């Protein structure tokens, strides 16, 4: 009873795909036989110990896996054997601090994150929470709702934080695996969309998912202002999915006064902001990833309902470090 | 037929008590006979021209100008001689945008301000828009209402944007003429209040006007992490006052997650933003200076029920040269000599 | 020197079509020539003076008049001959009141209401408080814009005001002039919607234009249950429409624990309460009138940009009692829009 | 071996004082020994099986116990003996669904109840969902924060759900068990603050604790015009605490348009509302009872704080069917003497 993983022995180095023992729950946990397993930029950093807090090897990266229940511990009550579920980021959190009472258990300072802190979803079994575990939609395919677990979500709830209502503009920066998945969240919002990006294949991407105004960062010479004149004056909100410096100085010129910039990357360093600015124009900054197990529900059932749909592209838990060279629409591992 | 006045004729030079025209109200407009006028920092970077859309020389700074209406103009409304009234930053604004139209006028594009791109109140009498003055409460004198019109307002609304709720911890950094108001605002919206300053006599004035924890930042080591544990892992809300690169700084490291900072300064230049730190805690940063008409009258009710006092410093409107050296609580010109 | 209105002489009885004389605008005023005319049950309610504070007769009713600027009084500033405007319900509001300052300004205390304490659209000309009147898109013809006047951003803002979000479910009740537009902004907002009447008919509308849970409260003893259970275990907003009291009995029944009742709909008299079921299931139960000038706007957008059209009828001025009659007796279909062209 | 109890054998009969076995914590609970255990209305109708869906006697009322933690049984982590805490209403919820997942669990379907759907605190010692319990301040005295547990967290939700800020007027209708508290509350969360009862008596106490307004109901003919008239216009909030007829008809008289009333009561019957009224007038309404964990613990800082105190009269177990007879401030059974 073992079963294969790609483990991370020692940070920068390229990961081991191992024979491993099968992680068995005990009580108040489950297993999940995962299906499919989504790669994002976090377990890139993950591999790399390259953040202040750090993972302690040998671990399991991962925090996009989906899969069948294949085992119950006890105490369990509600989730049964063979329940569709997926394992996000958000492993587990404490349940008494103000912010788990208060509806925003992402922020706990006491959290466990799934691939990071704890044994996560590259490999074939996973030991998880059942109280943390995204229950998924039957009617989607375990490769296409895998990225819903973090990029959909992270998206999702960076437009709930926009502070936006339908008929506003929203401005999603950056169409790669978050932004193309945030228009079509955008759109089912009610926003009307402009997307903002370095390669007209993305716009037109972006198009054909419901942006009605697209520019190119790189080939028009003021990008904020050419989203300033379509949008009468500024967007109400600008969603930053991908954070180069460019980036977010464009964003801050395209949002109008009194609007909001919502960013979801985990860039490093320091970034300059005109306080002057933000001041003038009362524009909000604030920063979102992830989700509540409310918000990953919320997004599940737009994916359910046909309304998002990410584009994937497909490989094998071997390609795990050629996936991380190419990195260097989303990637999603099948185990099957 | 003529009034003393503080002319800026010339960008960075002293500015010149002149002998000038009084000016008359046409259709829709008052004139004022203004009793106190309240010295703003923004008055002094007007005289320098130091920001990028500059005032148009020769001009009256002031938009903390309080006093008497002394006349009034054709088809003006309600507005009578002797009613109490302040001519703000928000001069005028043009009613028919989003931002008018949704009761947010402080972003209107259009609006034109007091004492920068129109002439304000260092000076005896101020031609203003009926619609936009502050109604000032009786009870109150007028040296001491002059600071609510713009430092008041601005730290007033700068908490409402916090989004915080009574019972939360907010912070207020700087204890100057701003927050020392605010210290007073945040009590009276039922707020638990930290200070946070180099001085250790701004933060004793802080204590006394309600402050339960305060720190100085330049004498601890770690004033956040002082800040956190005393708040049991950040506030909700942090209002930065007195916008120095360090403040900014230490203003981040005070937040707890979910929580906001609300900055109310113009200072010049770029700071740096952890945005992997924002981002991880769910931060939120958002600027706010001066507000809207209601925000101003909601303020002044504050004033006018002794929640909230403002620590003066009288001058004369022949000194503002030596006060903006002194710049270089809050400054009010006595014009009633 | 004159032009044709349709004028309330007394409550309950029928209106005349009368030569009256053009008003002529003053100082800050403009004159509109009206193209269409919407008809608002709001009309029939003060033709028959329903209402507890009832209009001054002889009056011209409508608030749903649109048409071109046709002259422009002294000192009005923007607005010019040619313009195509509206002229709601919101005549004029006083503009420094803690309502008109903080957005609200169709709670002002000293507003006017056009075709109720000012003579309204029913007309060949109105004039107006340029402030005050709707921008229309130039894209969608007279005949159709005209009910977004009142039925659409009155439904808007009565959505709005439900403090729901995209996903949630909304029942609309009543889909008549107002409810029909309902159906299409709730959707345009990325709601679910369920729709409740007491006619197939309207039902077979809602569902055409994107409710997909129907149910008819005159077949079905309880309405509310039937909706429960189409959306486990109740809607987060209920935006009641209705013309009947016990319509909006039975939404209280149709709100999910911690969801909002948003009331439009101004039948005289009171409806019981169940304070008990208020209190332990966290309801909340809301009145909204109209919307204000920014509200107009946005519903405006909305058909401008495709995402909602009134169903309508043209009819003539003359017609008005007809109109009237089909009204009370529940035989439109959408909007009867009076055409003046 | 056993405990002393008040159990209701049936509806309408006087409760028995009855000896029965002492609760056992399974695994995920805890026992609490109880010093203290207030009297609500609620316990009332629980004893009287008056509501829609009932208790299933024999049962023991009381969701306003407090004391020490007796015993933990295994998997509970956190809690430990000796622990001070209460068991309030919500003595359980799924934690799976929407109300859950959303920090609204005081409305989870298929929440239980203690002292009504579980056994409760009219004994000597009661097992507990230790993830539901209120955490004690340790500062205040058991007799004294016992009626926190429903009545203070019953009105500080209430006043939340008025939608109201520092600065608003609200009025608390009704000065009695909860609307002495409520006028503490409100207080301490910057409002002004109104009070309207049928006797002189109880409105002196809302002075006392804070409110400027006063009506009696009873003998000033029209109370809500009174109240407009001191509010310039209306209220921005009414907490209705005690829910009459006549009480609910003058709260929606006294609010301002768009204005909202929020009710705290659980009355027999229908009430009727103007449409044209609502509507016209933009007035919300909207029902409150109890609270979410965090509101508890919110509403436990501020008598932690010294910003709200209840005023209690204290008595026994065994005066229980006393105590509902004077039924038909707040009523404190002391397990200690
Ligand atoms: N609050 C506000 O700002 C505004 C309110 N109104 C009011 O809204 C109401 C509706 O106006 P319109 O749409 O023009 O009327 P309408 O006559 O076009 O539609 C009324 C609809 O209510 C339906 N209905 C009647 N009894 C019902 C019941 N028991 N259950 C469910 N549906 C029922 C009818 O079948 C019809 O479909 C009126 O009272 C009007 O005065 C209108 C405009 C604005
Ligand atoms: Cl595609
Ligand atoms: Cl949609
Ligand atoms: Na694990
Ligand atoms: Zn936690
Ligand atoms: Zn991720
Ligand atoms: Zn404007
Ligand atoms: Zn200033
Ligand atoms: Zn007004
Ligand atoms: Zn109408
Ligand atoms: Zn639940
Ligand atoms: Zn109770």
């Amino acid at each position: 009873k073992t079963m294969k993983a790609a483990v991370v022995r020692a940070f920068g180095k390229p990961l081991t795909i191992d024979e491993v023992p099968i992680p068995q729950p005990g009580p108040g946990q489950i297993q999940v036989a995962i299906q499919a397993s989504g790669v994002c930029h976090t377990d890139l950093h993950a591999a790399e110990g390259d953040w202040p807090v750090k993972p302690n090897p040998p671990f399991i990266p991962g925090h996009e896996g989906v899969g069948f229940v294949s085992a119950v511990g006890s105490g369990v009550k509600h989730v049964k054997e063979g329940d569709r579920v997926g394992i996000p980021w958000l492993y587990t959190a404490c349940g008494h601090c103000r912010h788990c009472l208060g509806g925003w258990e992402t922020l706990c300072e006491e959290q466990l994150n799934t691939g990071y802190s704890v044994n996560g979803g590259f490999a074939e079994y996973v030991v998880a929470d059942p109280n943390f575990v995204g229950h998924l939609p039957k009617n989607i395919d375990f490769n296409e709702i895998a990225p819903v677990l973090c990029a959909g979500v992270t998206v999702y709830k960076g437009l709930k934080v926009t502070d936006t209502k339908p008929g506003d503009w929203v401005v999603i920066s950056g169409i790669g695996g978050l932004g193309h998945m945030a228009v079509q969240y955008a759109r089912a919002m009610g926003l009307n969309v402009a997307a903002v990006d370095i390669d007209d294949r993305k716009l037109d991407l972006a198009r054909r998912l419901g942006a009605t105004v697209t520019v190119n960062a790189k080939t028009v010479a003021d990008p904020a202002a050419y989203i300033r004149k379509e949008t009468d004056g500024g967007a109400q909100g600008v969603l930053v999915t991908a954070v180069s410096p460019k980036a977010f100085e464009q964003a801050l010129g395209m949002v109008a006064r009194g609007g909001t910039v919502s960013l979801n990357g985990l860039p490093p360093g320091d970034f300059p902001l005109s306080i002057f600015n933000m001041v003038l124009n009362g524009v909000t900054v604030r920063g979102s990833i992830v989700g509540t197990r409310l918000d990953l529900q919320e997004s599940l059932d737009f994916a359910a309902d046909g309304k998002v749909k990410a584009t994937i592209q497909t490989g094998k838990l071997e390609d795990i470090n050629a996936i991380f060279d190419d990195m260097r629409g989303r990637i999603v591992m099948d185990l099957t």
